[PDB]
This record gives C-alpha cells, structure tokens and sequence, in this order.
C-alpha cells in the first residue's frame, strides 16, 4: 500500500478575510411600460481565501462517482408575444407652453 | 493497506473573517405599468475562509455515489401574452401651461 | 506502493484578503417601453487567494468518475414576437412653445 | 513505487490580495423602445493569487475520469420577430417654437 | 520507480496582488429604438499571480482522462426577422422655429 506521513512542528498559520464579497447600493428597476420582461440575473461570484489546507487522502477510490461535485443550472426560457397593433403616439396639437417627457432617464453621479 | 499518520505539535491556527458577504442598500422596484414581469434574480455568491483544514480519508471508496455533492437549479419559464391592441397615447391638445412626464426615471447619486 | 512523506518545521504562513470581490453602485434599469426583454446577466467572477496549500493524495484512483468537478449552465432562450402593426408617432401640429423629449437618456458623471 | 519526500524548515510564506476583482459603478440600461432585446452579458473574470502551493500527488491514477474539471456554458438563443408594418414617424407640421428630441443619448464624463 | 525529493530551508516567499481585475464605470445602454438586439458580451479575463508554486506529482498517470481541464462555451444564435414595411420618416412641413433631433448621441469626456 501507500503510506502517507505528515509531521508539523512549530507552525504558524493565519488567514484573514476582510470586507470581501459585500454587495452595496444595488438598484433593480425593470419595467418602464414594457409588455414582457423576464428578469433573471444570476450571480455565482466566489471569493475564497485559504491558508495551509490539504486535500483528500483516499486509497483505491475506484467505482461509480467518488468525490464528484456537480452543479447544473437550467434557465431555458420560452417567451411568446402576440399583439394585433401597438401604437406609441405623442399627439400634441394646438398651441401653448407644453413640455412632454416620455421615457426620460437621467443619471447624475456627481 | 495504506497507513495515514499525522503529527502536529506547537501549531498556531487563526482564521478571521470580518464584514464578508453582507448585503446593504438594495432596492428592487419592478413594475412601471408593464404587462408581464417574471422577476427571479438568483444569488449563489460564496464567500469562504479556511485555515489549516484537511479533506476526507477513505479506504477503497468504490461503488455507487460516494462523497458526491450535487446541485441542480431549474428556472425554466414559459411566458405567453396575447393582446388585441396596445396603445400608449399622450394626447395634449388645446393650449396652456402643461408639463406631462411619463415613465421618467431619475438617479442622483450625489 | 508509493510513500509520501512531508516534514514541516518552524514555518510561517499568512494569507490576507481585503476588499476583494465587492459589488458597489450597480443599477439595472431595463425597460424603456420595449415589447420583449429577456434580462439574464450572468456573473461567474472568482477571486481566490491561497497560501501554502496542497492537493489530494490518492493511491490508484481508477474507475468511474473520481475527483471530477462538473459545472453546466443552460441558458437557451426561445423568444417569439408577432405584431400586426407597430407605430412610433410624434405628431406635433399647430404652433406654440412645444418641447417633446422621447427616450432621452442622460449620463452626467461629474 | 515512487517515493515523494518533502522537507520544509524555517520558511516564510505570505500572500496578500487587496482590492482585487471589485465591481463599482456599473449601469445596465437596456430598452429604448425596441421590440426584442435578449440581454445576457456573461462574466467569467478570474483574479487568483497564490503563494507556496503544491498540486496533487497520485499513484497510478488511471481509469475513467480522474481529477477532471469540466465547465460547459450553453447560451444558444432563438429569436423570431414578425412585424406587418413598422413606422417611426416624426410629423411636425404648422409653425411655432418646437424642439423635438427622440432617442437622444448624452454622456458627460467631466 | 521515480523518487522525488525536495528540500527547502530558510526560504522567504511573498506574493502581493493589489487592485487587479477591478471593473469601474461601465455603462451598458443597448436599445435606441431597434427591432432585434441580442446583447451577449462575454468576459474571460484572467489576472493571475503566483509565487513559489509547484505542479502535480503523479506516478504512471495513464488511462482515460487524467488531470484534464475542459472549458466549452456555446453561444450559437439564430435571429430571424420579417418586416412587411419599415419607414423612418422625418416630415417637417410648414414654417417656424423647429429643431428636430433623432438618434443624436453625444460623448463629452472633458
């Protein structure tokens, strides 16, 4: 067989993780007078820290699925839309002091 | 067989995790006069810290599923929409001091 | 067989991770009076730090799937749209002091 | 067999990761009065730091899939659109003080 | 067999990664009154730092797939569009003080 021997003496291990992976000041504003909106944002962000680790120690790991990590994401969408007639009309006849704002988006970071 | 021998003496292990993975100041505002909105944001953010760990120690791990981690997400959507007629009308006749704002979005970070 | 022998003495291991992988000031604004919007942004950002690690120690790892990491993302979309007639009309007859703004987007970083 | 022997004495390992992989000030604004928008931006940015690591130590790793890492992304889209008639009309008859702005985008970095 | 022997004594390893791989001030603005937009930007930017590492130590790694890393991205799109008639008309008859701006984009970096 296979002997595995590990000797540790007077070691000093330190792992510090600070302010990692935080989410601050996020705004989700879908809409705006649309018809169909499928809103599925997906986050898989991994922030990993490690210090002085070690893996698995197996002897003859054979047969089937051993130490298998499987991840499956299914996001198959089917979106259908039937519209007889769609009109976006801005009808401003006559005369005066008129100011019409439609779908106006403003971003001021400052 | 396979002998596994581990000796530890006078070790010092330290793992510090501070302010990791927090969620602050998140706003979800879907809508806006739409028709169909499927709002499924998905978060899988992993913030892991470790220090001086060790894996599994198995002898002949064979047969079937052994130490198998499986993750499956099913987000299959089926969205259907039937509209005979859709009108977005801004009709401003006559004359005066008129100010019409429709679907106006403002972001001031300052 | 295969002997694996490891001797560690008077080591000093340090892993520091600070302010890594954070998400700040993100704005999602889909819409704007559209018809079909499939909004699926996907994030797989990995920020990894390590110090003094070691892998797996296996003896004759043979048969099936051993130490297999599998990731599968399925984002197959099927978007259909049927419109009899789509009109975007800006009809401004007559005479006065008229200011019409449609789909105006402003970004001021400052 | 194959003997693997490792001796470490009076080592000093340090791995520092600071402000890596952060996402700040991102704006997603799809729309603008379109018909079909498939919005699937994909991020796979890997920011890795390491110091004094070591790989796997296997003896006769043969048979099937051993230490196999597999990643599969499926983003096959099928977008269909049928429009009988699409008109974008800016009809400004008559006479006055008229200012019409359509799909105006402004970026001021300053 | 093949003996692998490694002796380390009084080493000093340091790996510093600072402000690497960050994403700041990104704006995604698709749309503008189009018909079909498939918006799939893909990021695979890898920013790696390492110091004093070592690979795998295998003895007779033969059979099947051993230490195989596989990455597959499938972004096959199928976009179809049928339009009976598409008109972009700017009809400005009569007489006055008229200023019409359509699809005007301005970038001021300053």
């Amino acid at each position: 067989g296979g002997k595995v021997q590990i000797i540790n003496k007077k070691l000093d291990l330190s792992n510090v993780q600070s302010k990692c992976g935080s989410k601050d000041n996020i705004k989700h504003v879908p809409g705006g007078g649309s018809v169909q909106i499928v809103y599925k944002p997906v986050d898989l962000s991994k922030v990993t820290s490690k210090c002085g680790s070690l893996g698995n120690i197996h002897h003859k790991p054979g047969g089937g699925q051993v130490e298998v990590k499987s991840e499956k994401l299914d996001f198959k969408d089917r979106v259908q839309s039937k519209i007889g007639s769609l009109d976006n009309i801005t009808h401003v006849p006559g005369g005066g002091n008129k100011k019409i704002e439609t779908h106006k988006l403003t971003f001021r970071e400052n």
